[PDB]
């Protein structure tokens, strides 16, 4: 249930994610993580929809 979403992405830039995220109210994690940074994971089964959500933020 964790994968890199984004890369190197602070809080500020990830209030974009997450709010984008919790908008559609679907299980939206923030991760901290050495290579990631800040990041926003989702629900494993609910992948496709984090990477559907951000396809508009492209």
């Amino acid at each position: 249930k964790d994968k890199d979403l984004l890369k190197g992405l602070d809080q500020e830039q990830a209030n974009e994610v997450i709010a984008v995220l919790q908008m559609h109210n679907i299980e939206a994690n923030k991760i901290d993580s050495g290579k990631l940074g800040y990041s926003i994971t989702v629900a494993e089964p609910d992948f496709t929809a984090a990477v559907y959500w951000i396809k508009t933020y492209q």
